[PDB]
Parts: structure tokens; sequence; C-alpha cells
């Protein structure tokens, strides 16, 4: 069995060969046809390479793996990793957009399909999911995550891990997952990427940690450290974090820890010392694999000779890496993931694209729909206008490194396809992405270019207005470019670019009904748009099928059913503003802004523009009164909470029913509410269904001042609705059972 | 009969109810002169239910109220009389944030001395001051009451403030008991919204936020006020770790009493902590001694005692602490110590006091830009003064000036005309209201701090000012905030000059005439566009009753501006929180290299603030030589002497604030890129050179490490000296421990 086989392996290994297993270097370019004489080859031959990443194609990966199998002393195969974030070649929506589906079945599926494509191409390990909680729309990496809520985040994290890893690591359709970035990366100060993070231990445990824990408990194979410091120690060298929290219950994690890109080396910049010092710190902390920086490879032996680390520390890190490869099936078949036929037939198939088209349409959030503007009639003339109206490579959004960007369906493309002979579609650019070309340049890196019009904005705006005047309705494709979010894409301004707002205004001024189809990787400040635009559909970035999926929604093929996973502020002045907040000692009563001497601003209401969980539909949903099985409970009983949901509008549709719980009094202050459950239900027009939730004390537990995980006896409010804001509710009392106090 | 014996003897005579009554600091209700003894508050005092009262004004009223306790209560225990004396009593000095920019501890202390003198002369023996909350968030209206973002400068000002109020003896009739607030961390409210949640690590508290409070305590501050915010999920007012284990940690004993903020106990109910009895008991157990307004102590402590939820010892200890403050202030030898009509007649708002305020105000201004020798203005030709803040008295003292003679302040128009005389013609024009949106103007001008409002269309009023401006040789635009746009519960999600005023400024610039922006504000503002387009910018904060004269002294060059920012001025609110003493991060952006993908930086704004901590210009120029160090290799408890030649290389006499920064390069935890560790304000005649010297020891190197241990670690440091936290001369050293 595994344990005997790996001890046997390690018994044959030299110190340098163990150290080598901990190395995850950059590959450098590898000339197809002479991989065995390439730069990386020599290091593989000497047993200095544990794995590689962002190598693409089974053909290339196969020949690189051959070097390790045929030309290294012990023939230890490599891991091959990659950033498979929201799909391999078929792009699903960016993670933040996927979160708004609130559909854990759909989400697990997208991961499943992504792992089927990657594994068919020699990839056996993905750097996903990223489950960083964040309350800061300025941070470009909000797009990679799933919002501000620990519960929803935890559910999604589970779905993602289950999707990738499947039923068994050794399946050639399952890949190993890597939860990132441990930890607290989403609280970087001032929303500036990589910036200082600081918070209390109790906040960590209640507000930020749960998603990481769900990934571990779901059996995630690996964990990736984060770039930020915590309590003044970078995550990568933080022993409390990587050892005391991550591996507390011994048998709990069991996987291995990889650093983020040169995160060890960067501890030098942080102010922790030289490369040897920070490398040793990382190993003692519980880090097992060193990404790109080679601090482990170059300094571990010296540190050992110097007594700064121990043999057992090296052996334990090496063991974990081998155990990963063993689980993935690599020792019984180093080429398990290398089949030319799978790669030809199981990637970017018509079936896969179709599923992505279906999923994408379920992620859209309908933020406004006045006067039945949507769905559009498929008749007359429709004017599509804006810098995002006819572009392919931006549709998949950021973190789509293996995506077929150029085969993506543009919005103009999908609209003409949908309209057919029944409606005429007119196009106009309207305006560039921004007035500042240098901003455009840096916002469109990595080949994600937008066609640029050199003419004066007024000329181009007038052009679009003339076209629009010839149409009956106007569809405005505005927002961000794909690379305005993602890594190192922080924005101090979270509005739609000014130039585009000037365009939008000129369109509204035509008197034509306007639909704002919004492309973004983050929450945006949209008060003015909400005030003036008849309809607003948030499409995030929908993937390779964006144009088709969006057209499904626009014409009413699919009834929008998405709901916000993060709060949209009125202005960046409100940040951070989130749903699960404390009451403060001077709360502003609802509807009373402005009140002197309450907690509020002089110049903006306390409320965000759209709250967590917000999402409209083409139809309407009516909630009956909240039914509770009991208002007086004791010990480990089960509370049943039920409610009637009725489709009272004009169309078939789905709605997300949300359960919130409030702990009224506590030994510490409790959030005014916390998401604790949800169910997505489809209803025929006029149909009524009884939705039921089962609450137990487990749902009432929190981390107290002493970090004890428990619930306290007292009153609670149980809330249910399609919003963190609009809810039916009922108070209950829950007591302890003296007999069972252990 | 020393204090301890007397207090013990007294408490032996008191009923439980009388001990509890000493813990009560209620709101007074209206009190009709000539019938105080039959007024609303009178019955409570007679029953012994009142330990103190606050915000009552005038020695006449206070003597009479004190007479109720002295003559009509069973034990004749006199009352404390407190007030918010924040930046002056009737004579108003600049707001504290403004004052902090003087970087002149003597002036800070003197301003507090004059305040104590005035307040004590009018019956006040206790001020709710200094406010020493560290803040990195300019949205927070209360930044105006503090001293900026730096623990060191903050700690220095705290000492200066406490000494100024308290003197060397609590029993002097010119000294009043100070009260450090708001313990603690109040300045980190989320999203800059007053009273909002606070959260942070212990190590950040100790290094970045706690030092000013500790300084006040070590300076001997007589009392401490709790804060409205929670910490680790527990409101400060009910937080035993904070109020006992930190505040009264054995060594460094705080010996004074703790008073809650305004109904802070009752608000713990809203926080989510329980009912009034529960939260009251929590507060007493935490170490709270006096209960402001909410009467939780008064109405619930006995019941808790009966139920064994609190102890007699806890009540006794609190009562004793209150009685000790009264004793120290001399109230048991003379209950009317602070009640002398003649003092109040001769020692308040005197011509001398007003002169001192004028001098101190002028030294608090920060010159943020001065291109092409626009300032100082020549006292000739014609000068146009335009803006919503050009001719208004009541706003000049700014916020937190409840006792100030607002209506007697010197408006900028007034002060200018006076200094001009027959040498220069001052023209005036309104230009614009404070803001479009009247309803915002209204909530921003509460408490009787009203501005003249012009019903005419904005374009009309602008054309009026432009036509006046076009007749002058220079325009002086008085723009910015109103007084109550900052202060308590005055948070702004937008920290620019109000748009209407900027549209006015644009119009004034377009005349082609040189424009000087005289900026009124209680907070750092985002001023990028203004910095790019306005020739000269003078930040005058809120200068107090003498605003007009002090500002004219600067404009004409009577006084050469010498202030330095104590808080960072961001490029936009999207950069917040942005501060000088920050960590390096693992991916720092090299200086001058914005923008770099995969470095710690924004797509749409540079990393740099607009004006950094310690920034401030002069009418003259200062040149620093090279930094001279006595040694670059130190061992144990040696003294390092750092010296530098400073030269007044400009055209005017003037002072500059020489600043000392230190960087600990490597730590067991990450260390800030720099921390202020010393400063000196020095005056230099035109062309004069002086050797400025600092003396550094390991105490200057210490910090709280991961385990909260206060100590220094051996290794390399950078020593930096300059007039600014960004423009520095530096030299690296090695400091080792010894066996
Ligand atoms: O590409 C490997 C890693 O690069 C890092 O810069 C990112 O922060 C990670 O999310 C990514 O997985
Ligand atoms: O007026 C008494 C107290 O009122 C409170 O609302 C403020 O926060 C304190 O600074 C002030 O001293
Ligand atoms: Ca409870
Ligand atoms: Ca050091």
């Amino acid at each position: 069995k595994m344990n005997q086989f790996i001890n046997a392996l390690m018994a044959k290994m030299t110190l340098d060969e163990k150290i080598g297993q901990l190395n995850l270097p950059g590959a450098g370019d590898i000339t197809t046809g002479q991989a065995s004489s390439s730069g990386i080859a020599q290091k593989i031959k000497e047993g200095k390479v544990g794995g590689l990443f962002n190598i693409k194609s089974v053909t290339k990966i196969k020949e690189v793996q051959r070097i390790a199998v045929e030309e290294s002393r012990l023939k230890i195969p490599l891991l091959f990793g990659m950033d498979v974030i929201h799909g391999y070649e078929t792009a699903f929506p960016i993670p933040l957009g996927l979160s708004c589906t609130w559909d854990m079945e759909l989400i697990e599926k997208s991961a499943r399909i992504a792992a089927i494509e990657a594994s068919a191409d020699g990839i056996c390990w993905t750097f996903s999911p990223m489950v960083d909680i964040s309350r800061d729309p300025r941070w470009g990496r909000v797009s990679e995550g799933s919002g501000e809520d620990p519960y929803l985040g935890a559910q999604i994290a589970k779905a993602m891990v289950k999707g990738y890893q499947g039923k068994d690591f050794s399946d050639n359709t399952s890949i190993m997952a890597c939860v990132k970035h441990f930890a607290l990366y989403g609280a970087g100060e001032a929303g500036r990427d990589y910036n200082t993070v600081d918070m209390s231990r109790v906040r960590m445990y209640n507000e930020y940690f749960p998603p990481y824990k769900a990934a571990v408990d779901a059996g995630v194979g690996s964990v990736m450290t984060s770039f930020n410091e915590i309590d003044g120690i970078p995550a990568t060298g933080n022993k409390w974090l990587m050892t005391d929290v991550l591996r507390k219950r011994i048998g709990a994690f069991k996987g291995f820890v990889v650093t983020d890109y040169t995160a060890i080396n960067e501890m030098i910049d942080h102010g922790m010392g030289d490369l040897q010092t920070v490398s040793a710190l990382a190993l003692r902390a519980g880090v097992d694999m060193d990404m790109v920086g080679e601090g482990f490879l170059t300094t571990l032996k010296k540190s050992l000779q110097e007594g700064k680390i121990t043999q057992a520390q090296i052996d334990a890190a090496c063991k974990r890496i081998l155990e990963a490869k063993y689980k993935l099936g690599l020792f019984s078949d180093p080429y398990k993931y290398c089949n030319e036929e799978r790669a030809r037939t199981q990637i970017f198939t018509p079936e896969h694209r179709k599923i992505a088209r279906e999923i994408a349409a379920q992620s859209f959030v309908l933020l406004k729909n006045d006067n039945n503007v949507l769905p559009l009639k498929k008749s007359g003339t429709i004017a599509l206008v804006g810098p995002l109206a006819d572009n392919r490579v931006n549709m998949p959004g950021t973190w789509s490194v293996a995506a077929k960007h150029a085969e993506s369906v543009s919005l103009l493309e999908g609209l003409k396809k949908a309209a057919g002979n029944d409606a005429r579609i007119l196009y106009a650019h309207g305006s560039n992405l921004d007035e500042d070309k240098s901003l455009i340049e840096r916002a469109t890196m990595f080949g994600k270019t937008l066609k640029y019009d050199p003419r004066p904005k007024d000329v181009v705006i007038k052009e679009a207005v003339d076209i629009a005047n010839q149409a009956d309705v106007i569809v405005a494709a505005l927002g961000e470019s794909a690379e305005m979010s993602g890594e190192a894409s922080s924005r101090s301004n979270i509005e739609i670019p000014a130039l585009q707002r000037e365009l939008l205004q000129a369109l509204l001024k035509t008197g034509k009904p306007v639909v704002l189809v919004l492309f973004t990787g983050r929450p945006l400040a949209l008060t003015w748009e909400h005030e003036n635009v008849p309809a607003i559909l948030n499409v995030w970035f929908a993937g390779t099928e964006a144009g088709d999926a969006i057209s499904d929604a626009l014409f009413g093929v699919v009834n929008p059913s998405g709901k916000l996973s993060a709060t949209f502020p009125r202005n960046v002045g409100q940040v951070p503003i989130y749903y699960n907040h404390k009451n403060t000692g001077r709360p502003l009563p609802e509807g009373q802004w402005f009140q002197k001497f309450r907690s509020n601003y002089l110049d903006v209401p306390n409320d965000p523009l759209y709250p967590f969980g917000y999402g409209l539909s083409f139809t309407k949903f009516t909630y009956g009164d909240l039914k509770l099985s009991s208002t007086n409970l004791k010990g480990n009983q089960t509370l049943t909470a039920s409610i009637e949901l009725t489709n009272s509008g004009d169309y078939d549709g789905a709605e997300v029913v949300q359960l919130y719980i409030r702990d009224l009094v506590g030994s510490t202050t409790r959030p005014v509410k916390e998401l604790k459950g949800f169910q997505k239900v489809f209803l025929k027009k006029g149909e009524t269904k009884t939705i039921t939730f089962k609450i137990t004390p487990e749902d009432l537990k929190f981390y107290n001042y002493d970090l004890k995980y428990d619930w306290e006896p007292g009153e609670f409010v149980i809330m249910v609705g399609g919003n963190s804001r609009d809810l039916k509710s009922q108070k209950i009392n829950w007591l302890k059972d003296p007999a069972f106090l252990y």
C-alpha cells in the first residue's frame, strides 16, 4: 500500500533528491522537438524538479514527463499544474459571476467539465478554487472569488473541490484541487493588491476562515499560501497559520502546501530577511512546495548543515509531495493524463460549449427592469452600441489562460443569430473603453485588445446617436474590459469609465428605451445609472459563449435568476459596506437618513445601492408568512421553517430563497444577520410551492471572544426572502439543556 | 488628615445609594437663573444622586448649582463641573488637527493653558480633552479633534495638552482635570463612518493606535473617557481587558477614574450586549467609574448587587476614585474654588488672550503650494476676495467650540480690510454657496453656524464674482468646508471641495488672474485638480476667533507659514486608508515606476498621496546638508548623535520643522518603511545656517513584537532627517546587542 511504497522510495533518495521534490520552478521555453536538451531538462535529470505548471498541450507535457521517467535517477514523475479558474478551453463565467447562480449543482458541473478538459490535456492539478472573502470592490481579485459571505463561500468551495477531484484522484478525468489563498488575502488595505492585511483573531474565524475550512473538509488535495502579511508575518512564513490553524486536528488536512508565485523570495521585500532565512521560516511554518523562486532548492541544505532546520522537516514535506503524486496515480502510470485522443475529442466540444451557454445565462443578475422593457420583443429594429458590443477576446474575462478567446461569441454575433429574420440589429461603437489611452493599454494586457477609434469622442457619439434614432430600443454594452480585474488590477475608481457614461447619457437623450448590459469583474457604483436607465442586466464576464447566453436572456429564452453575492455600494466612499455587519451602538433606523448623532454620513445614505442577495426577474415572486414549528426550543432540537412562494408574474422563472439568522444578544456583538441557508426553485407562472428549511443549533454557532465555537441560549430572529433586505421574519427562544452540557 | 484617611472616613458615613449616586453624571436639564434650587436637577442633587454635571455655563449658574450640593445634600459632597473645552474656551484657538500642524509643543501647551485659565475662571474644573484618537481615515469627521495619523507626534501633543490643562497641581484654581479620550481605537471606524465597527489585531493596537493614550496616562491625566466602538466584538465601555488589564496594568498605574462617553452604557443595548441592567454591570465590572447621562448605574446597580451580579468592593472602588478626583481638585477644602465672579470678569476673552490666539493660529497654517512667488501678496493694488467662506464670523472657530464667542470672530474679509488699510483695495464677491443641494448645506451648518445663502442661479453669482475679480490684480478664494462639516457624526463619503465651489474656482482661474486658494477644512481633502491648476494653496483649517487677522498675517507675509501636515492628503478617497508609516509588502512598487503590472499598485491612480505626512512649504527655502552620524556601528546602550546643517537659502526669515525618521530594515515581524521618532522646529533668519542635532538610543528602536513584547532587535536601521516624510537625507547603520 501507499505508505509502504513511499517509505521505500524515500529510503533510496539522497538529501538533494528530497529537496528537489519541494521545487516547483518556472519551466522557461521548451522547444518542441528537443525537450530533453532544453533548459528545464538538466534540472529534471538531476532530480531537482517536483513539478511544473502552465505548460500546455499533452504533446509537450508528455515529452517533458518522459525526461523524468526515462532520464532521472529514480524516475519520479512530475506534477503538472495550471490556473484552471473557470474552465479550461471552454470558458464559464468568471467565478464571481458563477457565484451569482446560487446553484451548487451548476457550479460543481462547471468544475467537472473544466477538469475533464484539463486532464484530457495532461494537466493533473489546478490552482483553484480561490475562496478569499472580500468586502472591497476595489480589489481586482474579487472576480476570482465568490463574494463577501462565508456561508455561500463555503458551499461554493465545496462544490468546486468536488467538481475537480471527483470520486477518486486516480481517475484520468479527475484533477487535484488547490484552495487559495491561505489566508485573508481579500482584506488587503485600501483594495490595493498585495497590500497589508490586519484583523483580529475572532474576525478571522467568523468572517474570513470558513471558506478555506470547507475546502479542507471537502478533502482538497493542496493549499496555496497568500502574498499578504498577518499580524506582521507573511502568510508563507506564518507558522500559526500554516501549522496551528491549517493542521490543528491531526488527520484534518493531510495534503500539501504550495507557495504563491515567489512568495518566499518576496518575504525578503516584506522585511523578514535574506533568502536562506525566509526559506527556513517557510519550511518550519509548514510549506511543502516552493513556486518559481527556488529558495528551497538553493538554501535548504545549508540551513540543515547549520542546524536551522531538521531532517524530519524535509522528509515530511517531501513525503507529502510524493503522496500527492501517488494519489493521482502517477507512480502506476506517469502518463495517465497524456492521451492524444482524449485531447482531440474531449476538449471544447459542441456539448461542452452548450452547457457553458446554459450555465452563463443562469449567472446574470437583473438589477433593474422598469416598464417591461425586458424581455425584448424579437421584432422591429435594435441598436447595439458600446465598446463591449462586438469583441471576442474579452468575453471570457480574466484568468482564462487556456480559453479559446478568439472563438468566443461576441454580443453582436449572438444578437444577430438570435434575431434571424425577425428583427434587424444595428451596430455602432459609441466610444472607446476610456478617455485615457494609457489606461486602456494597461487594462487590455495579455492580448485582450479592444478595437480603438482614433476620432474625437463627439464624432463617434454622434455616430451612435444617428444609428440609435433609427431603432426602437437601444442595447448598450458598457462596462469594464476583461483585464480591468484579476491579479494586480485594483481600481481606486469603481464606476463605469467616464467616457462610456457620457455615451450612455447621449443615448438616453434620444428618448429611446435603453437597456444597459453591464460587463464587469467587480461590483460598481451605479446610482446614476440606476436612476436613469430603464433596464440593467449585469452579465459579469460570461465566457466563450457570452454573446449567445446574453441573447438568451435579452429575448427571454432564459428568465434571469441570478442574485448578488457581493454588495454594490453607492460610491467608493462607503467601502467597506457589507450585509453581515454589527449594529453599532448608534444604529440609524431604516428610512431615517439623515439623523445627527447616529452612525451615518452627511452626503450619502447608509444603504448600498443593491444589497447582498439582490436579484430581479422577468416575473414576480410573492412570499407568504414565515411558518415555524416552534418558538420555544431547548437543546439539540430541530426547528422547521417553511414559507409559501408564489409565481405571481407573467413568466416561468426561478428564484433564490434565502435563509438568514440573527443572534440578538451575545457575550460579543453579533451580526444583524447571517446567511445560513438557501434553495433555488423553479416555478411555472402562477405556481405555488412550500419551501422548507431545517435549523439546528449547529446553524447558531459562532466563535466567541475566546474563540470557543458554540452557541449561547437566547432569542433569535429567523428570516426568509429573496434578499438580505426584504424578508419575512419571526423571533424564537432557544435554551440549553442542562443534562447535555458537555 | 491626608486624602486616603479623609476619603475612607467619608465613605464610612455614606449609604449604598450615596456611593452609587457619586457614579452618576446626568444631563442637567434647563436651569432657571434665580430659582436653581427648585429646578429639575435640584431634587436629584439633594437626594445625593449626582456626582457631577457637565456643559453647564457661567460661574453664576455653577455657583448656585454647587450651593445645592453644599447646602442641601446630606453629606455636602460637592459636584464636579465638566465641559468640552476642546480648543479654547471663549477665545478659540485653531481646531486640534490645525493645532497639530504647528509641530510646536510649546504653542500646544500654551493654548491649553489659556483654555484652562478661561474655563476655570468660569467655574469649570474638568475638560473632556485631549482627544488623541489615531486616525488614517479622512472621511471621519472627528479627525478634526485629533492630531493626525502618527503615534509619536500624537503622544507628544497628548503630553503637551495634559500639562497645559493640569499644571503641576490639581488644586490650583487655574488648573482643571483633563480627560483623555476616546479609549480606545475610535479612529478606525469602518468606512470612515462615525460609530461604525472597529477591528484590528492586538499588535496593531500596541504599535499603531495605543501610544497616544499611554502618553496621556503617563503624563498624569486625571481621567479617561471610553469610546463608542466595539473592539474584538465588545464595546469599549464594557471591555474589561481594555479598561482594566490594559489601562490599569500593574506597572504604569493609571490612578484616575473612567467616565463613559455620552450614554455609552445604554448604547451597549443596541450593540447587542443585553438589557440595561446587564450592560451596566458589565461596565462596572470592566472598570468604568462614572456614567454619563444614561443613568444605568443609578437605576440598576443596587439590583445587581442584591443579585450578586456585582460586588460592594466594585462599587466602593469606583466611588472612591470619584471622591479622590474631587479631593485633588481642592473641592473638599473649597467647594466654590472655581467660582469667582471677578476672575470670570477679568480673565476671559481678554485682549491679551485674543492676541496669543492670533499668533498661534498663524503658525498652524500649511502652505501646500506657492508657485511663482505669488505669496506673500504685496500690500498694494486691488485684491479680490471671493467665496462662501470669505465673510462669515460664526464658522471661523470650526467645530467643537461650544463656549466660543462665534459672533465676535474676525471674518477673512474683515481681517483683510484691516491689514490693507489705505494701502490696498479689497473687493468682495460671494461667488457661490457652500454647495448645490440646500439640504446638505443645512445639515452641514447646524448648531447656529449658518452661512449666507444666495437664491440666485449659480451662473449669475459666478458672473458677479468674475466681473469683480476682473478688476483686481490678484484673487483670493476662500473655499472649502463649513465648520460643522466635520466634528462628531459629520462623516463625508466625499472628501473633495464641494463641486459648486470647484466650478467657481475654475471660473476664477479662467480670468487669467493669479489665484490664491485659502482653504478651510476640518479634514484632509482630495486636492489633485486644485494642486495642478491653482498657483498657491494655503491650508488654514479652522483658525478660531482670530481667523481673519491670523490669515491676513500670512497672506501679507507678516508671519511666514511654518506648518506641516500631521495627516496624509490622498489623491482620491479610493486610496483610503493611505498613510506614511506603512509596511513594505512583498511586491513594493519602486519609486517613480508607476505603473507596473504585478506590483502593489492601482490601474488608475499612483501609489503616492498628493501631500505626504510632514509636508509643508515656506515663503523661503531650506537646504539640508548631508546627514552626519557619530557612528554607523553601535553596541548596546550607546547614544547615537545624528546632526545636519540646515540653511535658510530663500528670501525670508522663517522656521522649518526638522523631522527624524527611523526604519528597522529586518524584523521578526515586518516593520514600517519609516516611523517618526523626533522633531525640532527651528527659526532661521534669511541666509542663516544652524546645526540641528538629534540623540538616538535603543529606546528609539523598540517596538511591540509578535508576542507583544516591547524591545528592539539587533540589525540594520536607516536614519533619516528632512523637512518632510518623503524628502529625506539618510544613512544606514548597524546596531548590535551585547553579552
Ligand atoms: O500562477 C500561479 C499563481 O500566481 C500568483 O501570482 C497568483 O496570485 C495565484 O493565484 C496563481 O495561482
Ligand atoms: O459631550 C460629551 C461627549 O459627547 C460625546 O458624544 C463625544 O463623543 C465626546 O467627545 C464628548 O466629550
Ligand atoms: Ca443569545
Ligand atoms: Ca532589526
